[PDB]
């Protein structure tokens, strides 16, 4: 089956996530952990974990299809001690959020070296997540695919791999791919030879199983673009036609597709029928 959902709104509380994500037509999502300013964050109450997780069963949502994703402030490549430290104290947190949520997946951009190169930057990257790790339990860190913009750190899936090839627990490291951020560094899915690289890619890689997410995006300029900047489905450079390929392959059915298009729950609502209206109308199977 199609699993597909948004990024969703936790300001309003974690527990309320789940219905909102049925009244947009989802059956998957993401949210924030947190909305600290800072580098600290208060872990939900017993009281609202609790509330979290009897609306998730009361709404069937696979915990499978859940996943938080953390905020811009964490950088494991940051070439500045202090902001290196702070970070990995915040994912470690993070993690402990979703353990009381219940939630399985912490999603991270890698991290940007700012201009201190790209091999001590990943370095960085990799003992950041070892503190994390080797500090905590159950929760899987997904690393994700992200725009060449200054010093991102992997926007080549060649960098997710360096990366997670060196964490001691790596069955504890997976892979989130962002449609946007991989058109803007060059991964065509618009085409079939380029969704059938991609999937020999990331086999290869890390195994088709390490593919825990899809971001799907559409993107506001053309392949290469590296721009960063997300359009709503069919909208964009990748369109309707575009995203009917990707659709196409079994592969990629298999894993679930979190919008990160601009708009809230109302835009994804409209995005998610988009998605099902452009499987319509190309004939996809299923
Ligand atoms: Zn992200």
């Amino acid at each position: 089956m199609i699993k597909i959902g948004a990024h969703m709104p936790i300001s309003k509380g974690f527990d309320r996530v789940p219905q909102d994500t049925v009244n947009i037509g989802g059956n998957s999502f993401q949210i924030f952990p947190h909305n600290a300013r800072s580098w600290s964050a208060k872990l939900p109450s017993d009281e609202a974990a609790t509330k979290f997780k009897r609306e998730m069963k009361k709404h069937g949502i696979d915990w499978e299809n859940a996943f938080c994703h953390s905020g811009y402030l964490i950088n494991l490549a940051s070439p500045k001690d202090d902001i290196w430290q702070k970070s990995v104290e915040l994912l470690k947190k993070e993690v402990e959020i979703c353990r009381k949520l219940g939630i399985r997946y912490l999603n991270i951009h890698p991290g940007s070296h700012l201009g201190t190169g790209e091999e001590e930057g990943i370095d960085r990257i990799v003992r950041g997540l070892n503190e994390v790790l080797n500090n905590t339990e159950g929760v899987v860190i997904l690393l994700e695919n992200v725009s060449q913009k200054g010093g991102n750190i992997g926007y080549k899936l060649e960098q997710l791999k360096k990366i997670r090839d060196l964490v001691d627990q790596r069955d504890r490291v997976a892979i989130t791919y962002d449609t946007c951020h991989g058109f803007d560094s060059g991964y065509d899915i618009t085409k079939k030879e380029g969704v059938e690289a991609l999937l020999n890619e990331i086999e290869s890689l890390f195994g088709l199983e390490r593919l825990k997410m899809i971001h799907l995006n559409d993107s506001k300029y053309p392949l290469g673009a590296a721009k960063d900047r997300h359009e709503r489905i069919g909208s964009g450079f990748i369109g309707e036609e575009g995203f009917a390929v990707f659709f196409s392959f079994k592969e990629i059915q298999e894993v679930p597709w979190i919008l990160e298009t601009p708009g809230g729950n109302e835009e994804h609502a409209e995005d998610i029928k988009k998605v099902f209206e452009i499987i319509e109308k190309f004939g996809i199977e299923v």
